[PDB]
This record gives C-alpha cells, structure tokens and sequence, in this order.
C-alpha cells in the first residue's frame, strides 16, 4: 500500500545564449599592407645602383 502527496514542477526563462572566449591571438604580422600600396605605387627606381649611360 502507498499513499503520499508527491508533486514537483519546473519553470525557468530560456531563449538563447552564445558565449565564446579564450581565442588564440596571432603574433608577428596581422595587418593589410596599406602603406605598401602608397609607397610602392609612388616611385619606379628606388635605391638603384649606378646610373643610366656611361662615358668612354
């Protein structure tokens, strides 16, 4: 025989969650060569040895 009042209900708010951390950072060089474009597309002969044409 058994007769006992046993009742249990659960109720909690829940919609959505997106937690993300602990990301490995990359060292060294991680940037677009912006200046390289301006500096590279400005001159033709930079730091060139000797000169065009010669005597004798």
């Amino acid at each position: 025989g058994g007769k006992w009042s046993k009742s249990s209900v659960v109720g909690w708010p829940a919609v959505r969650e997106r937690m993300r951390r602990a990301e490995p950072a990359a060292d060294g060089v991680g940037a677009a060569s912006r200046d390289l474009e301006k500096h590279g597309a400005i001159t033709s002969s930079n730091t060139a040895a000797n000169n065009a044409a010669c005597a004798w």
